[PDB]
């Protein structure tokens, strides 16, 4: 009951009951909220409410302290002060901003600027309350009842009556019952059990709702410049491979916390794994929000890195399967990758953070919290896709608000930059370069004569609301017989629905433009399905495009994006 405002970090006994995270605020900032906003209960020791029997007076505008005790101004004693007077609210150890976060229900862009330009506190107020309404958004949903099981890989699901259907995608992780959490896919439709298990007709499956902890620590430590690499000891010593990345390792060792910004392929894997090789003596804790980011890690680590001192930290509720080559749960190995989500309470000499873009406020904090580090990196790209933010339905999330280490990227600029692409053919990356980068990017490899773009509207379907272009995916198949080396190509569209039925026509494997991040492939065929704000998104074009390395088709609906593309044109 006694604690730190979070506004301005004077002590009180007041927190806000309206708040749902419950915030101690002091008579000042407690005052200048209950007064612009709808909330009006304050808790103390006991909570700030009518004293005088059955009476529901809870407005603390509405109360009066009479001895030391609470009433309203129908019960009060004569000799009583208000509450609410002369800019505070009574209490021991006698904002705009503050009310917004507090208040809002995160659904517009404008509540994510907000969380991401405001104060250091205020950022983890904001992360805290935004997890939290996430968390209770997840009571919504109806469950899903098994009416009957088809075979090992497909099930007919009932639905709760008056309770809204959840979209079915990996996207969306059902716990089952604890019978493992499990993932659906489109009156047939596709379970993917974490466990295997001989689904039981009528078991039911009810969307994961984890308590979310309050945050302590600050998205980014405050920054420290040095005049001297500071903890870690360099190399002579240094492979040819990583002399590329010699000043940028020496100012990560002379920087409290470093950004870099990486376009695709421009080696990020490479400079995260070379800035072991670089310190050698120096324990590096490789972090990322999914497994996947961490494996790739794990990969480039393997490669590069001594075996022995390598650890991959898997959590016991395991729901996916991840990289099989180091030893596991060895937290005091020299490199140790681990999820956000499943780190441990550690120090490390350096903390490489990756894929930042997919960070949120809430993993920030939670590194810095988890991680005490002489040296932090994050390693991403703000041109590439966020965090799926499921409240938000209204305005686009621009790159600067993404987390904070974005912003920083955005505003200032990030402090290295790798400025050339190794993976993609030319006409991808004088496209991504113009589109996203303000043309910084360079190409390595020559035009590859094989990136294709055709402007076809085709005709827009919907499966609820993932969209699906039969036409787009026809056109596909008409290509691929024309283009036979084409049959080693990924499919990939910005629709899980239309990925599906590219499946099942074409047989080529599939990948969302979201699941393809992080990843390449020699060929890549996209369909871009509708011209939605979704399938437009610049970040998302820019991740679809950049994972071939040899040839593209990319069939279009937008002609704006379409005009955009540097490739050679199709007819049909
Ligand atoms: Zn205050
Ligand atoms: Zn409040
Ligand atoms: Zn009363």
């Amino acid at each position: 009951a006694v604690g730190a405002c979070v506004l301005c970090n004077s002590q009180t006994s007041l927190r806000c009951g309206a708040c749902i995270r419950r915030p101690f605020l002091c008579c000042k900032c407690c005052y200048d909220h209950v007064i612009s906003t709808s909330h009006k209960l304050v808790l103390s020791v006991n909570p700030y409410v009518c004293n005088a029997p059955g009476c529901d007076v809870t407005d603390v505008t509405q109360l009066y302290l009479g001895g030391m005790s609470y009433y309203c101004k129908s019960h009060k004693p004569p000799i009583s002060f208000p509450l609410c007077a002369n800019g505070q609210v009574f209490g021991l150890y006698k904002v705009t901003d503050f009310n917004a976060i507090a208040t809002c229900d995160w659904t517009n862009a404008g509540d994510y600027i907000l969380a991401n330009t405001c104060t250091e506190r205020l950022k983890l107020f904001a992360a805290e309350t935004l997890k939290a309404t996430e968390e209770t958004f997840k009571l919504s949903y109806g469950i899903a009842t098994v009416r009957e099981v088809l075979s090992d890989r497909e099930l007919h699901l009932s639905w709760e009556v008056g309770k809204p259907r959840p979209p079915l995608n990996r996207n969306y992780v059902f716990t089952g019952y604890q019978i493992g959490e499990y993932t659906f896919e489109k009156d047939a439709v596709v379970y993917r059990g974490t466990t295997t298990y001989k689904l039981n007709v009528g078991d039911y499956f009810v969307l994961t709702s984890h308590t979310v902890m309050p945050l302590s620590a600050p998205t980014l430590v405050p920054q420290e410049h040095y005049v001297r690499i500071t903890g870690l000891y360099p190399t002579l010593n240094i492979s040819d491979e990583f002399s590329s990345n010699v000043a940028n390792y020496q100012k990560v060792g002379m920087q409290k916390y470093s950004t870099l910004q990486g376009p695709p392929g421009t080696g990020k894997s490479h400079f995260a794994i070379g800035l072991a090789l670089y310190y050698p003596s120096a324990r590096i804790v490789y972090t990322a929000c999914s497994h996947a980011a961490v494996d790739a890690l794990c990969e480039k680590a393997l490669k590069y890195l001594p075996i022995d001192k390598c650890s991959r930290i898997i959590p016991a509720r395991a729901r996916v399967e991840c990289f099989d080559k180091f030893k596991v749960n060895s937290t005091l190995e020299q490199y140790v990758f681990c999820t956000v989500n499943a780190l441990p309470e550690t120090t490390a000499d350096i903390v490489v953070f990756d894929e930042i873009s997919m960070a949120t406020n809430y993993d920030l904090s939670v590194v810095n919290a988890r991680l005490r580090a002489k040296h932090y990196v994050y390693i991403g790209d703000p041109a590439q896709l966020p965090a799926p933010r499921t409240l938000l339905t209204k305005g686009t999330l621009e790159p600067e608000y993404f987390n904070s280490v974005c912003r920083l990227m955005k505003t200032i600029g990030p402090d290295m930059f790798l400025g050339t692409c190794r993976r993609c053919p030319a006409e991808i990356v004088d496209t991504v370069s113009a589109l996203v980068y303000d043309n910084k990017l360079k190409a390595h490899k020559d035009k590859s004569a094989q990136c294709f773009k055709m402007f076809y509207k085709g005709v827009i379907t919907h499966d609820v609301s993932s969209a699906i272009n039969r036409p787009q995916i026809g056109v596909v198949r008409e290509f691929l017989t024309r283009n036979p080396a084409w049959r080693k190509a990924v499919f990939i569209s910005p629709y899980n629905s239309q990925n599906a039925v590219a499946s099942k026509i074409l047989g080529l494997p599939t990948q969302t433009v979201d699941s393809s991040q992080g990843s390449e492939y020699d060929y890549v065929i996209f369909t871009q399905t509708t011209e939605t704000a979704h399938s437009c998104n610049v970040n998302r074009f820019n991740v679809a495009i950049t994972r071939a390395k040899v040839g593209i088709l990319c069939i279009m609906s937008d002609r704006d994006l379409y005009d955009k593309l540097q490739f050679t044109s199709l007819e049909i």
